[PDB]
């Protein structure tokens, strides 16, 4: 029987028949089930002898600090975790019942209470965020350092799948093609919740977060350090919802950590949701104005691209960010193209986007800097082409809603203020037969604004205004032209009371022989002096004479 | 050996080995395998312990009513279920070999067959649905009731995964934290297909439906009843598909149920497609004019927020439908946003949207109302934001496309009618440098159409027309206005006939006082006593003189 | 002891007991583990029994050839298999470290090396890819045709699960309810490297690609023959991505293949990317002009469904394109609805829709065409709408962007070059009041061009133009008319250097009497042999008298 069976059942051991749970993982060949709650101290590692195992958890990890597996081989697999720390901390909870963020300091340090979720242990970021938040807080909710951490390290082919907990981190260090997929809403720690990290050794490739959410934690939600997806775009995030992250939903790091850049290339950034972030929806930059470098340690050297000109060429499509108290969507990069981009109802700004030689296609940029900390709604730094750009929801001082000084644009939709846009060059080149259709008003128009003149007041226009009441069937069209900052001063009108004839504004004194433009035309003014109009002809052959035009 | 066994061995039973589902529910421990099609009577309940399962199906659950699941741990998981009736019953199939929809009650009642699917079996709603049909319908064919349900009661934490079945229904009765994941295409019964319910106890929280497909059913595929996702938004439906749902694709409920409110909060409704159900697309209203209640018991009362204007605020976006009798895409609600909503080929109408103070961006409803039956393709009752919206497709009465009369709205592309907008305002502040250009016409034109006087006509236009013919390389520029309901009656002329000039429309009798409207300017008018035109002149200082401006 | 342990213990063989993969197969009951590497022969075939098997692979399938599982039952599973050929092959590379294309086939084939991925083996269609190679290619290099692929034949319900592997293929043959889920990028060979194949049986239905991705091969990534999803749109890809296929990234087969058709009807294309293929991004097509046939054997005859003119019904969502070489997005049909369909950066074209009677919604084409192979960005043949067309990103012959010669357009955005414009009809009949807004000008125009009188010239405009400089609070307003070839030769202005008055051209010679169009209306016309003005009047009754308007 004994022959039979051993070649008859599937293999697992549990960790309800073993004092440790690297004794666990020596005994394992095919499966091993966590069936116990295990105690865990910070820093014990196991090592699972390069097997592919598949590792089934039904149990809790509980500790605070790292949790670390080594040598698992290619194929493995972790499903279920729950880790969750022993430490109680204080946390913050910077917004109310009605879910409006909080931005006083003394507000929010009136939430703090001691849980493992709800909420977020204070970061040297929340001094930036909540100003005077340094010296209110009392000092045991300061310098914090509670999560309970899964960490991969070094393995290559691991997937952590439907992972949850309670100040909970999971961690990918120095590993390649591994997956953090469908994570089963973790609450986070003082760490990022899913961090892929590649310091050292080969840059990151492979690692993604495919599905799932995770809520609170204090700093980013999902994060890459040092990983490259290859112009096979072999890594990033697609599918995930953040809620809340202390940081960021979604961050690509920068700058140089440790002796070496933590920047990143070639990911995917698709289907993504992120709610309520205390910083950012998504973070795809890779050099930071926060915290100023000179040069680039184990990455491109500024003499080759400047600050924030790098050719990251990450592929980014289908993102939607609510709720964010700083910016939507941050990113830099030089060359990159971005499509599909919906941010929306945000107290902080819609999108900051330091970059250049770049494309924008169809961005939604909706009742953002709700609050008005910001100057814009929008803002991007360099020479880029936005085609496409949805502006204004239902919200109504003197911040632009979007300030793209070198930019290109076309393609904006919505109930703008005029005067808060700044481009380039905004033009719609190929419009059909156009009509304009008025509703809640006696007259139609469309209006010409020269910018450069003024942004404030439209400088010329065509109408065309009721005569008499609705159901007339009768209108009249006029031209107009700005004159001394008085829009419509000056006009020509078309059956003004349905009379049929064209109204024809006249120079009010004797005109300038400069005042005439074009050859064959002429100019009427008034000689008072007779009580006459009078004409400033431009003949065909280009000399000038004046001429009576109308007379007693 | 055996010390040994127990250790290094998976732990399954499986229900071969047992006489019912409860003994083999007692035995388990880890794994549970159905590898026997078992027959369940209506309202048999199975006790779990409390124990964590991983129960694998291979096999059918057979029986018309629910097989109760009670007692199951957290993190539970049951794959590959599949349910189906003992009862055959009778079905309709209100659509044709070519698919289109069957609206005729004796057409519908013609297509009755006894299947398990293809079809559903008519329900209350078909006798609004299909008028007539009431009558029509034999006995054997009305008050039916099979569904073969697999019921999860007051559980948290359970995951079911690739579902699927004949009759079949899913049933989360109380529970928190469930989810129906990747449903392998189950063909529906007569209750919904996938049930969300939490009339008693905790409002119902992480609550989802995840991926997967369902077809046919008599009422909606996927429905939500006292779910509150809270402001995390834990909960809803994303990545899933409906095809021929008896009633609607994806539906939040309305109204009382029982003693209490059916009603849902902060639900996700993302990445979904909806496809020929024979009510709604997507139905996400709270408060129903189909059985309309003056009071909402264990919701917010009327008092405190009106019919409608519930503040449900769901996550809804990047939802597709196609093929809908009723209404593509339903909702009520106050302060909703709501982004990236395409409804495209309809019987029915596109969206009905009795919201208030709710932002609507990247709009498209494609050829809707294909039938006829409704008023419009596009209606909103309350006074809402519409930033970009997308009418008409390929597809030509009286009825409007859109009746927005309180919302502002920007961003209209497509051949609509411009007679059937109605809106309170439409405008486009933010356009830049503009292009008209005509193609298959010998003009192009920029018209202006004031609402309040006419629908039907344009009351004044900008035109350009070719000078004689095709590379002319001349063309006159036209400025027309409206009189007696003539479109274009009157109009000033540059360049007819390649003349070089301006023609210049004079009043065609003496000239009233008041027909003038500006200071320096003058309005010719005809005296036919002398064959010549006069000058009705407003002088600079605003005083009317009389001039003769062209003599014999 | 032995009683008790079979029935609390999981059924799983493993292939390290056993010499053969089909002896595994026979002792298998519930699991089988792949345990250790197997070398298969080309066309080695496995019967399963009818079994409903979950099949757990942790190590290599190893042959060139065909890998053939049988008579697997409903419900079976296949996880983790890695398929790899003997053979390395040669392989092009036609990208360079720059991931610019090759299109030189002297530079293509100074790429070769000998390797299982990174490059493709050449095929029959890298003659016509890549003009001359076929001549210049090694004859080592040609006819090669290596792909260890696993191959389902005849099965109902069995799923692939996270598949991968190097010179990898997965072939359904005459499946039906079969799943390729969450490919783990596989690195293809030289077949495609996901199959449903039904040219035998019944029409394949239920067949999908959901989730994963693959990277290389020599033909296309995912591609269907003979499968028609029914009404129900039962099949397709969903959440796919493709990299570098060296056809296409997904493919629906066009003509026959065999004896009979290998098109397919009603399938899902949503919510997938396809990145850098050699060919196509999507091919929907299902009659192809590369191999024209007359008639359909199997199929519709042409007779009643013209060529290119099949009712295919796909349902077509929200897809991504980036850096094809071929065509970004191709199909053809009658009566298509397609939506939201986005390509960029591509060398080859954007779009090119053989399509009749069908409907775009939300396109956008941006930088496509940037080698200038092609004719066109977006080109569509027969009588289709349009609705939404983004054109032009940030990259500048006489090639035309749109050629969509039948078709009727609207909402067009971004800055295209009129002239390259070429449609049946374009139109924005609902717009609102409208602003347009002027930056780096001191002029704000809203132009007219008439596409049959010239496609390159403006026909006539609306100007404002600034007075003096800026805040000089002052413009001049301008009507223009186009005369000789000349823009804005002949022109009315108001408000000219702030003069309060209007300049009317004047016939520079004496008015022919036909220059003249409406009654009650006059046309100033010159006078040299007298230096006056004259007005050609057509009176109120139409008939004509000359006057004397300006006199000296
Ligand atoms: C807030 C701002 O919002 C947006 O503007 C914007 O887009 C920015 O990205 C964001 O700024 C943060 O990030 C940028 C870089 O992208 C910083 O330039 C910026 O810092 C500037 O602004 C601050 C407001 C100023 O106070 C300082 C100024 O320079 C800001 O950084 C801050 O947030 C970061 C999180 O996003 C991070 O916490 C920064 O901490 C410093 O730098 C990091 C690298 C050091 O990290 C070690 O200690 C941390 C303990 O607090 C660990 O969390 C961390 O682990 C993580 O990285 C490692 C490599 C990875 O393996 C796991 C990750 O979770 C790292 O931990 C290692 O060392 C510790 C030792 O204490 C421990 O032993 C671990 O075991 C080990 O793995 C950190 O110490 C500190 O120097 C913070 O300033
Ligand atoms: C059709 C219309 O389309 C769109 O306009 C629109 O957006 C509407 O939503 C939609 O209207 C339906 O839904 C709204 C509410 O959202 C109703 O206001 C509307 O009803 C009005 O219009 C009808 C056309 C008129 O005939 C009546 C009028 O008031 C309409 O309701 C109709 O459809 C519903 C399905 O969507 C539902 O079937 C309605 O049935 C009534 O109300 C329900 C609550 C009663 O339900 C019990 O019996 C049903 C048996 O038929 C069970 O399906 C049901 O189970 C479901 O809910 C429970 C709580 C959950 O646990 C499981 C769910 O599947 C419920 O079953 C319980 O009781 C039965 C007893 O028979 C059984 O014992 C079960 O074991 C138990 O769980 C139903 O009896 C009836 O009163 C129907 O009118
Ligand atoms: C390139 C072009 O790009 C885009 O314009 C466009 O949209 C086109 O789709 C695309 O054109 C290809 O596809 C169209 C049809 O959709 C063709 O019309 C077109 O061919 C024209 O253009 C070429 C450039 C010219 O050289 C010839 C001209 O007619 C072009 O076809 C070419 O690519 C195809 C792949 O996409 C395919 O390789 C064509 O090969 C011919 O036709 C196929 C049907 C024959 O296939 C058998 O042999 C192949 C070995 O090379 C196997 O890959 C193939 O297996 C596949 O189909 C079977 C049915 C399925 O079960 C598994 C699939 O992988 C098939 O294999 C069977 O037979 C072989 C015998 O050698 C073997 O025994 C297998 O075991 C068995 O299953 C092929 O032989 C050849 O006649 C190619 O011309």
């Amino acid at each position: 029987y004994s022959i039979e069976a051993d070649k008859k059942f599937k293999y697992s051991v549990k960790l309800s028949d073993y004092p440790t749970l690297q004794d666990a993982a020596s005994a394992a060949v095919d499966g091993l089930l966590i069936d116990r709650d295990y105690n865990f101290y910070g820093g014990e590692t196991v090592d699972f002898g390069g097997k592919v195992l598949t590792i089934e958890c039904k149990a809790k990890f509980i500790g605070d600090g790292n949790l670390i597996f080594t040598k698992l081989g290619k194929g493995s697999r972790i499903a279920g975790v729950f880790m969750e720390s022993t430490t109680t901390p204080w946390v913050i909870k910077p917004w109310t019942d009605d879910n409006q963020w909080l931005t006083d300091a003394a507000a929010v340090v009136a939430t703090l209470k001691q849980s493992k979720t709800d909420g977020y242990q204070p970061t040297v970021s929340d001094y930036v965020k909540f100003p005077g938040i340094e010296t209110l807080l009392p000092p045991n909710a300061k310098g914090q350092n509670i999560t309970s951490t899964l960490e991969i390290r070094e393995c290559i082919g691991v997937e952590v799948h439907r992972a949850s907990g309670l100040m909970a981190g999971f961690l990918f260090r120095g590993c390649h093609f591994c997956k953090m997929v469908d994570a089963n809403n973790p609450s986070g720690g003082k760490d990022g919740i899913i961090t892929f990290e590649n310091l050292s050794g080969d840059w990151g490739k492979g690692n993604y977060v495919i599905g799932g959410r995770t809520s609170y934690g204090s700093v980013s939600s999902a994060q890459f350090l040092r990983n490259n997806g290859g112009f096979e775009r072999d890594g990033g995030v697609i599918g995930f919802t953040s809620y809340r992250a202390g940081e960021s939903g979604v961050k690509t790091w920068q700058g140089t950590v440790g002796s070496t850049t933590s920047r990143n290339y070639n990911l995917q950034f698709r289907d993504s949701v992120v709610i309520y972030p205390v910083w950012d929806g998504f973070d795809l930059g890779a050099d930071t104005d926060m915290n100023p470098e000179l040069d680039r340690p184990g990455d491109y050297p500024i003499t080759q691209y400047p600050l924030h000109q790098l050719p990251l060429n990450h592929l980014i499509d289908n993102l939607l960010v609510r709720g964010a108290l700083g910016v939507g969507f941050g990113m830099d990069g030089k060359g990159m193209y971005v499509s599909n981009i919906t941010v929306e109802d945000c107290a902080g700004s819609g999108a900051y986007l330091l970059t250049h030689e770049s494309v924008f296609t169809n961005i939604a940029i909706i009742d953002t800097n709700t609050k008005d900390f910001q100057a814009n709604q929008i803002y991007i730094s360099g020479a880029c082409r936005v085609n496409g750009l949805r502006l204004i929801g239902i919200r109504s001082g003197q911040s632009l809603t979007i300030d793209a000084p070198n930019s290109t644009v076309s393609g904006i939709t919505g109930m703008v203020d005029p005067s808060r846009i700044n481009v380039a060059n905004l033009a719609e080149e190929g419009l059909g037969n156009i009509r304009a259709n008025s509703f809640g008003y006696d007259s139609a128009a469309i209006k010409l604004r020269i910018h450069k003149l003024s942004k404030t007041l439209d400088s010329g226009a065509l109408y065309s205004h009721i005569n008499g009441g609705a159901g007339s069937g009768s209108a009249y069209t006029q031209l107009t032209a700005i004159s001394g900052s008085t829009p419509d001063a000056v006009s020509l009108k078309v059956n003004h009371k349905d009379c049929r004839g064209a109204e024809i504004p006249f120079v009010p004194d004797i005109a300038s022989d400069d005042f005439i433009k074009d050859s064959s035309c002429f100019l009427p003014y008034w000689e008072n002096n007779s009580t006459s109009l009078k004409a400033l002809v431009k003949k065909p052959n280009g000399e000038l004479v004046r001429l009576t035009l109308a007379t007693l």
